[PDB]
């Protein structure tokens, strides 16, 4: 019901950083939330896991996350509310294998929160994401909110707060306004 290893400070200020460099990279950490519901029935939720997976050699985080969520899952009879905190919204490949579970799993949903955007000037990874977030998955930048989620659940914080860095805000801007732009349509 809760798994969660607690990173350094510095290790999330490191992996959640979020200046809008053009790069082509993979998230090491992903932190996750699974809500249940059921029919489903307005009102949430009832919380049955947290937790963090880690990218391996020859596998992307996104992947070990559906290994290890299919390894898991049981009751066909309730519908799933999976969050992520990552450092990067997803590969192309994750972005289809992604479709591909979610096509599979319909009732799972899953909202990708990310600190930055994998390379967003491909236009093929643009329209690829806009496509992945109406087939069954939210796409969104963490904002303060989510940093301070992110801080308060996965963070070896030690009752410090969290302190943004240099830019903080203007990152975050031009971040939703370039994803907003993404998934118009
Ligand atoms: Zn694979
Ligand atoms: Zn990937």
């Amino acid at each position: 019901r809760n798994t969660v290893e607690r990173m350094d400070r510095d290790t999330f200020s490191y992996n959640f950083y979020n200046e809008p460099i053009l790069a082509r990279r993979n998230t090491v950490w992903l932190c996750y939330e699974v809500k249940t519901k059921g029919p489903s029935r307005p009102r949430l939720d009832a919380k049955i896991f947290r937790g963090q997976v880690y990218s391996q050699p020859e596998h992307h985080a996104e992947m070990c996350f559906l290994s290890w969520f299919c390894g898991n899952q049981l009751p066909a009879d309730k519908c799933f509310q999976i969050t992520w905190f990552v450092s990067w919204t997803p590969c192309p490949d994750c972005v289809a294998k992604l479709a591909e579970f979610l096509a599979e799993h319909p009732n799972v949903t899953l909202t990708i929160s990310a600190a930055r955007l994998y390379y967003y000037s491909e236009r093929d990874y643009r329209r690829a994401l806009c496509r992945l977030s109406q087939a069954g998955a939210r796409v969104k930048i963490m904002d303060d909110e989510e940093f301070a989620y992110c801080w308060e659940n996965f963070v070896d914080s030690e009752g410090q707060p969290f302190m943004p860095w240099y830019k903080f805000d203007d990152n975050y801007a031009f971040l939703h306004r370039t994803l907003k732009e993404i998934l118009r349509n």
